[PDB]
């Protein structure tokens, strides 16, 4: 059973579903988009339970900043959106309770799904591992982008480290962790951790115009491919011919 | 034996060879330089058969298109260029003639070789994945790269997956193939599908450039290091460390 | 016990130590600091003996050349520096010996450390290799770097391969290596090869500033931050996430 629209609610997440297309925003704008425990654990159960005809998610913010990162309320012992927090217990369980956050964003990786983050103001930290955990960011000229949890005494452990390699190299990325520093809209783009830049006004339009352009390929050998393209670093060359033929066998049967 | 100039000329391909540089043409500007059965099989005999004092090769097209990618007569039953088609089939033994297709782009990561895709205007489909598939290209400023099997519902099959994202990345990978967009070639220069765009009147000259630097250095060495390169991103550090050891032991007792 | 100043002069290095900050300088400004074996050794000696409060280690060179490369006299016959060169040898241990030298340069990598290379005119060859060794590169506008060693008939084997390809893709990585070519600022930058370009008369202020902004984390959460980076390529998205979490256990802890 998907969450509720009030259940979301409460976590700070709205979610819409138009045919092929889900749109989850992030609703706290007060807070700056500031996530929490529950608010991890309410986005796995979506991406658990998303009808089957969903083939794209756009993630986007309420107000100005996509995410402050991690609530601040989590690092105190109270219960935050209901739920423990990591100083709760602190004050196995707990890798049993990272591990069902991380579940919020491995999900992003699905084959049959292509995610993309709409990333205006900051990404701090918690919002910026999940803007890399997306297929493709969108840009405001706005953004700025942080791994903050460094600066705080803490590693990126919300799945963010992987695609941020990737993206920049390892060594690029031991520069920004280790500062922690922010890096803006341009510098972003630079960098490859943006597909698109865009003037403000405008992110909407081009998330749009992105979706037109997924939704105009056929969703079956969308997925075949995004599944070969996935497999394509780790693999060799000869392996991965192998696993790109196979593909080709199930879509040329279908044609 | 190697494939004829006749029997070239019938599969829509020129090769020259002039002492260490193979040239290779597609030669079918009429159909702009659409890509058969024949045509991939004969490419694989050409790498298979070619001196072995051939350490440089350079593939081109004649005419204003690189490729348009497979020959639209490949999604019909009939034989093409005296060959049946996958088609030909569904009207183990696809698998293997898939296979037989993927060698024609398979050897021009051969460590001996350097090779090279000289790229005017289009380069679609399978044609964009001959490019991939050398290890350099330069670029006109009227090439235009498009991943066009999605769109068909196909996916890339021709070894072209792998150099893509070891290129742009997994991310814009997937942004690429599965919106299945055209790249111009100032795009191109920017997510390094290119590694040098120039005027179009002067691809010529850029090419023949970057073989008289390639020829400078010498063939052992070369092919030494090539295979080196080959390695490291798969090896831990350690290992790589003893194969560059390996390596130069070979080349320090030659000199 | 640490190699002693005069110890390091007479090997063509300078070390020094303020804190959590180890400075070390190439200093044969006569030999536009070629590089030696036992310059390589006494950097691994170096590596070997830091003490445990020393967190940034920062590479640069006496004059304007960072380093020629391999000193000229290496390949004679003769000892350099009272060591055998591998010539000496020729004329398993060269194996050996050369393994001793790749000590000067794996070190760079700890996780314990960020290094950097300041490098200002020509990097040339293992000295090209010395710098790609380091984390992070910051270049004067008068760098030029290059991989010789294909044009004198060998390979890089001084650890250079694997962040090279890292670095630029496998792709350029062929193209600057079996062309021996000379890279400017402008172009080490757009390829990656540097994190910051800046005018040569402010590069020991850029380095001071990334000095401050790495001090300003704290050690323990670098550390094993940098760490997790040097697993992220290697690792699938499941494996990265379960050490990332278990990272932060031992974060959260200390905290
Ligand atoms: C393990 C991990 O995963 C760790 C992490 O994510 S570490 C990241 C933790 N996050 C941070 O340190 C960011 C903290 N916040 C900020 O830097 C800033 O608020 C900002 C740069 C996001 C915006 O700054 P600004 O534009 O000047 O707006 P600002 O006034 O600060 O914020 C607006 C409101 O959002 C709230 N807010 C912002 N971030 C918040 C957060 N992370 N937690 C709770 N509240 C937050 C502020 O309390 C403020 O509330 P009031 O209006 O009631 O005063
Ligand atoms: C599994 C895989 O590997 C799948 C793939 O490669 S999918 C790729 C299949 N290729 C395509 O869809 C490209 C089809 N062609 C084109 O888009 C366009 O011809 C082009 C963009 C390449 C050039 O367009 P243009 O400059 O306007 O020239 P255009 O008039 O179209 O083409 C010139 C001639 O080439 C022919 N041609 C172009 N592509 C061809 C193709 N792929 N197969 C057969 N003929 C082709 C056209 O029929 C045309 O013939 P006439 O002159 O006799 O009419
Ligand atoms: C396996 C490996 O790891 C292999 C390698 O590294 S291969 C790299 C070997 N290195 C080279 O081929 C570089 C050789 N040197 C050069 O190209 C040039 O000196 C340079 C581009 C570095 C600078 O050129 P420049 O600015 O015109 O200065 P230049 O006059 O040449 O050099 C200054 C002095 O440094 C000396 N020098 C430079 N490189 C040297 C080297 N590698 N070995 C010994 N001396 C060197 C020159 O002999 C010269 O000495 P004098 O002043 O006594 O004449």
């Amino acid at each position: 059973k998907a969450p509720t629209a009030e259940e979301l609610a409460a976590a700070g997440l709205t979610l819409t579903i138009d045919g092929e297309v889900a749109r989850i925003t992030l609703s706290r704008p007060h807070r700056r988009n500031a996530m929490t425990g529950r608010m991890w654990t309410e986005l796995a159960r979506i991406g658990h339970t998303l009808p089957q005809a969903v083939r794209i998610v756009v993630i986007t913010g309420e107000g100005p900043t996509f995410s402050s990162g991690i609530d601040l309320d989590m690092f105190q012992a109270g219960k935050v959106d209901g739920e423990p927090t990591p100083f709760t217990l602190l004050a196995a369980a707990l890798d049993q309770v990272i591990a069902s956050y991380q579940e919020g964003f491995l999900w992003l990786r699905r084959a049959d799904i292509v995610s993309i983050a709409a990333v205006r103001g900051h990404a701090i930290g918690a919002g910026f591992q999940l803007a890399l955990s997306c297929d493709i960011r969108i840009l405001s000229d706005t953004a700025q982008l942080c791994m903050k949890e460094p600066a705080l005494g803490l590693v990126p452990d919300l799945t963010g480290t992987q695609p941020l390699v990737e993206l920049v190299g390892v060594n690029r990325a031991i520069e920004l962790c280790l500062t922690a520093r922010t890096i803006d809209a341009a510098e972003a783009a630079q960098l490859r951790l943006a597909e698109r830049v865009v003037a403000d006004a405008e992110l909407d339009a081009a998330v749009d115009a992105l979706v037109a352009q997924l939704l105009a390929v056929p969703a079956a050998a969308a997925r075949a491919t995004k599944e070969l393209l996935l497999q394509a670093g780790r693999n060799d060359l000869a392996t991965q011919a192998r696993v790109e033929r196979t593909a080709q066998l199930a879509r040329l049967a279908e044609l």
